[PDB]
């Protein structure tokens, strides 16, 4: 019903901002994203670019994915990004994240036609 692609947009993109505003802003985004209904996942990713720069990261610099394959493409600038932790004091459904704000290329596997982010890989 939720595609890959939409899946990807759901967890990981935050176009709204350029940054994280608060270090409240995980345990926010990680709630209001519904990330958080199944389990705490230990660590997310949100990216602070337009869905259109991120998109264009399918035609940059192809990588190895972590599993092996090759559809991985590793974007040619740094982004703005923010890195969200779960904290000692995290137990679901009261997960707890630390909020880290960083700039670092990002690694995302794409797939279809359109050609379009699925997984978000690792950042570098
Ligand atoms: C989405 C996001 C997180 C998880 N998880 O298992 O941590 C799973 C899914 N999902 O769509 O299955």
């Amino acid at each position: 019903k939720e595609t890959a692609a939409a899946k990807f947009e759901r967890q990981h993109m935050d176009s709204s901002t350029s940054a994280a505003s608060s270090s409240n802003y995980c345990n926010q985004m990680m709630k209001s994203r519904n990330l958080t209904k199944d389990r705490c996942k230990p660590v997310n990713t949100f990216v602070h670019e337009s869905l259109a720069d991120v998109q264009a990261v399918c035609s940059q610099k192809n990588v190895a994915c972590k599993n092996g394959q090759t559809n991985c493409y590793q974007s040619y600038s740094t982004m703005s990004i923010t890195d969200c932790r779960e904290t000692g004091s995290s137990k679901y459904p009261n997960c707890a994240y630390k909020t880290t704000q960083a700039n670092k290329h990002i690694i995302v596997a794409c797939e279809g036609n359109p050609y379009v982010p699925v997984h978000f890989d690792a950042s570098v």
